This record gives C-alpha cells, sequence and structure tokens, in this order.
C-alpha cells in the first residue's frame, strides 16, 4: 500500500525511454537502439533532475517469442538494482518503469505478449526500484481483453505500491471503451478501487485523426473526478510523418513516405508548446518520441533535450503546476459524454483549435475544457455533451463565452496563471507572425512572435521576468535535392540506422543552427527606460536586446534577435 514514489505537481515525472535492440539480443548482447546504456544514461541525467526522472524500458523489436522480453528486462533490472554512485560509492538502485503492454500485445506485434502478470508481480517483489509498468498505443488494435488486462496491471501495481501508467489516444473511442462504453467494465471497476495508483496520459502520435483536444480533455476530466491519480502526455515527433509534412513551411504533402526524415523535422520549440498544454492544466507526467531526437543518443543529450525539454521540465519543478484544487476552482464547465458521438477532435475546431490536425490551441480563454466519458457517473456546470449548447460550433462559443470572459486581445495563444502570462504562436507549418496584448493590472504588454515560439512573462516586484524559447535548428539539409513534394517523396530512405547516424554526425555535432529571428515586446504605461538584468540563454544564440523608448507615449519597444532559450529581468 505504501507508494514507491510520489507523482504530483510538486514531484512531476519525466519518463526516459530506452528501446531494446532485438537484432543484438539474438546475438546475446543487451543493447538499446541509439547506443545509450542504462548506467551511462542515468549518470548523464543532471543530478537536480534525478529525483523526478525514471528510466522507461521498452522492448521495441526484441524477438516475438516467449522469454525474450523476460530475459532482456531481468538483465536490465539487475543492472539498475546494483548501480553504484561513484562519487559516493553507495549502491543507489536506478528507478525503472517497464513497458508491459503495447499494440494490443498481439504476438505478431510485440515480445511484450509473453510478460505474464505473475511475472510482473515477481519483479515488483524482487526490485524496490521497479516503480511502475507502462501500457502504450493500443487504439488501432483494441484487443478483446484489453480492459481485463488493464485491470490486472492496475491491481498488481496497487498491490505492490507501484503505478500503472497508460498512454492512449481517443482514436476509435479508445478512452471511452477503456471505462466501459461497449460493456467491458473490468477497468472501470478496477479504477473505483485503485485510482490512486493510476497515471493516464495522452499519446499524440496519430495526428492525422485529430483527436488531440478530446483526448487531453478526457485526461484532465478523469483526473479532476478521481478516476486517475495524475495525468500527462506523450508528445511524438512522428506526428510530422502521420500528417505527410516535409521541409519546414514547404508546400505539398508527401504522405507517409519518408518516416525517418519526417520524425526529425518538427521544430524543437514546438514540443515545449505541446508540453504547456499539460503543465497549464495540472498535468505532471511527460514522455516523448522519437527518443533519438527528443532525448539523444550515445548517452548524450540532444539539443532538443538540452535547450527545450530540460529547461521546460526544470521550470515545472521550480514552479509546480496548478493543484487539483486550484484547477477545479477555475473550471466553469465540465463535459459529460462521448466525444466520438460529437465529431471527436472536430468538437473544438474553431472553439479553441485552429484546425483538425494540431497538438496546439489557438486561445487559452477556456483553457482545456475537462470531460469524462458518458459511461462514468458524476460522480462548475456539469453539462451533457448532448445538451443544446454543444450542438454546433457557434453554440459552444456563446455558452462558453458567458462563463469564460475574454482576458486578452489578439490572434495568438495566451493563458494567465497567477502573475504569469504564457504565450505561444499557434501556427504549425505556416510562416505567419502573431501578436497579442496582455495585462498585469496596470501594466500593458504587447508581443509579436514568429511560429514555434513560446514565452513566460512574470510580473515581479521591480519589473517583469521573461523566459523565451524559439529554438529551431535548420532541417533543410535532410530535404536537399528535392525542389518539390514529388521529388522529396522519392528521396532515398534515410532509414532507422541512417537517422541515428545523422543525429550522431550532424545534430549532436556539426549542428546546422537556425537563423536568429525577431521577437518584439512592447510595454505601455511606462515612465522611464527599463533596464535589463540577469541576461542568459543558449550559447551563441542571441544578440543583446535593443530598446527604443518613446518617452511621450509612455512606451518601450524591446527587440530580441535569437534562436534558442533565453531569460532576463526588466526592472522598471
Ligand atoms: C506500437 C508502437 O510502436 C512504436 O511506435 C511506432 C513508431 O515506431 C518507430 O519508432 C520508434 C521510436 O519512436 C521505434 O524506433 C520503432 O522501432 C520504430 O519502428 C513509428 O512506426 C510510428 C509511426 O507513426 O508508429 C508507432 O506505432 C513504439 O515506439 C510505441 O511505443 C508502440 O509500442
Amino acid at each position: 500500500v505504501d507508494k514507491r514514489r510520489e507523482i504530483n505537481n510538486e514531484h512531476p515525472l519525466l519518463m526516459m525511454p530506452l528501446y531494446a535492440n532485438g537484432e543484438e539480443f539474438n546475438q546475446g548482447k543487451y543493447t538499446f537502439w541509439g547506443g545509450d546504456t542504462l548506467t551511462g544514461k542515468w549518470e548523464n541525467i543532471p543530478d537536480d533532475l534525478k529525483p523526478y526522472t525514471v528510466i522507461q524500458l521498452h522492448p521495441d523489436d526484441l524477438p516475438k517469442r516467449d522469454g525474450a522480453a523476460r530475459d532482456f528486462y531481468e538483465h536490465m533490472l539487475e543492472e539498475a538494482a546494483k548501480y553504484v554512485n561513484p562519487k559516493t560509492g553507495k549502491n543507489e538502485p536506478i528507478p525503472v518503469i517497464l513497458t508491459v503492454y503495447t499494440a494490443g500485445n498481439m504476438p505478431y506485434y510485440t515480445s511484450a505478449h509473453w510478460l505474464s502478470t505473475s511475472w510482473i508481480d515477481k519483479m515488483y517483489q524482487k526490485y524496490p526500484n521497479l516503480h511502475g509498468i507502462f501500457s502504450t498505443e493500443n487504439y488501432w488494435i483494441w484487443a478483446n481483453d484489453i480492459e481485463n488486462k488493464a485491470a490486472d496491471y492496475l491491481k498488481v501495481s496497487a498491490k505492490n505500491g507501484g503505478y500503472f501508467i497508460w498512454a492512449e489516444q481517443n482514436n476509435g473511442s479508445a478512452i471511452e471503451k477503456a471505462f466501459g462504453k461497449n460493456g467491458k467494465i473490468a477497468f472501470q471497476k478496477s479504477v473505483d478501487k485503485y485510482w490512486k495508483n493510476l497515471i493516464f496520459m495522452f499519446k499524440n502520435t496519430p495526428a492525422a485523426e485529430g483527436n488531440d483536444s478530446t483526448t487531453e480533455s478526457y485526461m484532465k476530466g478523469l483526473w479532476l473526478s478521481n478516476h486517475t491519480y495524475q495525468w500527462g502526455g506523450l508528445m511524438d515527433t512522428w506526428k510530422w510523418y502521420e500528417t505527410g509534412k516535409w521541409k519546414l513551411f514547404a508546400s505539398g504533402n508527401i504522405g507517409k513516405s519518408q518516416g525517418d526524415r519526417q520524425w526529425l523535422t518538427e521544430p524543437e520549440s514546438m514540443l515545449g508548446e505541446e508540453a504547456l498544454g499539460v503543465y497549464l492544466n495540472g498535468g505532471v507526467v511527460y514522455n516523448f518520441e522519437h527518443p533519438a531526437y527528443t532525448y539523444g543518443v550515445n548517452n548524450k543529450e540532444s539539443l532538443l533535450f538540452s535547450e527545450v525539454i530540460k529547461e521546460f521540465f526544470r521550470y515545472v519543478i521550480a514552479h509546480p503546476a496548478p493543484s487539483k484544487e486550484k484547477v477545479l476552482e477555475d473550471t466553469k464547465v465540465f463535459i459529460h459524454g462521448d466525444y466520438s458521438n460529437k465529431g471527436n477532435g472536430k468538437f473544438f475546431v474553431n472553439v479553441n483549435t485552429d484546425r483538425e490536425q494540431t497538438p496546439l490551441y489557438m486561445t487559452g480563454r477556456y483553457n482545456v475544457i475537462p470531460a469524462i466519458p458518458g459511461v462514468l457517473k458524476t460522480d462548475i456546470q456539469i453539462k451533457e455533451i448532448t445538451s443544446p449548447e454543444f450542438s454546433s460550433t457557434q453554440a459552444r462559443k456563446e455558452y462558453l463565452n458567458k462563463l469564460y470572459p475574454m482576458n486578452y486581445e489578439g490572434d495568438i495563444f495566451a493563458q494567465k496563471l497567477d502573475n504569469r502570462w504564457f504565450v505561444y504562436n499557434y501556427k504549425v507549418n505556416e510562416n505567419v507572425k502573431q501578436t497579442g496584448k496582455l495585462k498585469f493590472n496596470s501594466l500593458e504588454m504587447n508581443v509579436e512572435f514568429e511560429p514555434h515560439t513560446y514565452g513566460i512573462f512574470e510580473r515581479i516586484s521591480n519589473g517583469l521576468k521573461v523566459n523565451l524559447n524559439n529554438f529551431r535548428t535548420n532541417k533543410d539539409s535532410l530535404w536537399s535535392n528535392a525542389q518539390d513534394a514529388n521529388q522529396a517523396k522519392k528521396l532515398p530512405q534515410l532509414t532507422k540506422k541512417g537517422a541515428i547516424k545523422w543525429i550522431e554526425e550532424h545534430y549532436i555535432k556539426d549542428t546546422q543552427f537556425g537563423e536568429k529571428r525577431v521577437t518584439k515586446i512592447v510595454l505601455r504605461g511606462i515612465d522611464k527606460l527599463p533596464t535589463i538584468h540577469s541576461l542568459s540563454g543558449t550559447n551563441n544564440s542571441y544578440d543583446q536586446p535593443s530598446l527604443n523608448f518613446d518617452q511621450k507615449n509612455h512606451m518601450v519597444t524591446i527587440t530580441i534577435n535569437s534562436n534558442g532559450n533565453l531569460e532576463f529581468e526588466l526592472h522598471f
């Protein structure tokens, strides 16, 4: 009954994936794709991050037969258990999560098929450093006993004080079915008893089906109604492949033809825009794919990891996400019903998303509207999804606009928490600048952002604290020798091994950094020239900000030219 770890706003969780190399396993070697090792990966995690990070083992392409996954996982659990910190010479067992269920655990899809609940119980009992087990991506192969198995995973975790973590997207009603929509109620009943040992996360991989908004809505609503202990999201750069995108901003669609070039191409800073939807809504668990780009290779941090994810995760440790009680205090509408019956992701298009195929929001006015599936009972206006207010786009906005007042101006994403404005440009693959006007009392701030740019603006006693992130390296070289989408489609495959080698050769080193680009901040109602203090950021990535003070009009325009992360304070 005693929890093996805490997971909450004060103790968030960053999952650190390590994917088994099946070819090398057949040869009697225990290795991970990308050349990370269990011990070296752990060692290389900043010490300040170690208490909030857990190694997640994934069996990837281990042989699909009995014993392969048990053998690999036992080897790695042993390595983790006997780890010695050297500095301190002390045995400090590495915390681990095992991937136990994926692709419906079909024997033609995964070695995880041959991991029994009996075996999981035995591992929990043997290894105190085993903190949880992980189910991921089953929406497209929704197996006959998936809900029964999920109950067993939750029960066996609760019995041992560990967590059952499930990452899933609402394609084909997956989240609704999980709780009993179609009559499979084992997991619903398991949750009734064991919700404090459950973590439920979105998995935004299937971007072409547009279920980002509805899945996140459910994750939040499940949390708020005590159907999961905490929630989070797995954010996946394979979304670029799923939607058929190629060179940044280029026109034309290539479909699913260049996988390994495609999962490299999503702007680094855009993962931070995705992750803000988790943070701003009380979520505390974070995970990413493709691991080589989002985390790194060979026990080294990728620039995406170092410049975006690590900065972002440090921010949410230093500023804990809003508590359940706070999020619940702020909630004005809570939806009860099935999004699958109301157009799915279409439900929020032109309400707070700009298109079907996006992991972003276009306004923070309503933040994320929480919901639970209609099969669940309750247990703030609680509104049935079939109520007249939700029948159309315009009905949704009119109803919500009475309960959620307009709190900023401009076509841009922004959301306010206490003294902090959170802002991003919501464009995905269109090179359009956006502007907003935000207020702290009193103080009036305009901003102008290019795409793939987020900022956090905190009113402090002597001014304004600013965190900016627009880190975006140049991926054009991956798309060399292709003048249009037809040509790009026909490029030689980069290949899985080739992409790992590209990261080693041209991303970890010899980086093709993006161009510096302009952000404008305009302060109004200003008496004298503000000063800049505590200026730091990504190495060699920003010019000294330029100020222009218009004394009469009580305004200062600050021009930043940068490509990276950045922070400073303005005193005024
Ligand atoms: C069923 C699902 O399989 C894996 O995700 C795939 C993904 O697989 C490739 O990339 C991953 C790392 O991101 C591994 O290297 C795999 O070996 C690769 O084959 C892609 O094929 C995407 C395309 O959208 O589809 C996903 O299904 C795995 O990462 C998941 O956790 C899950 O087990």
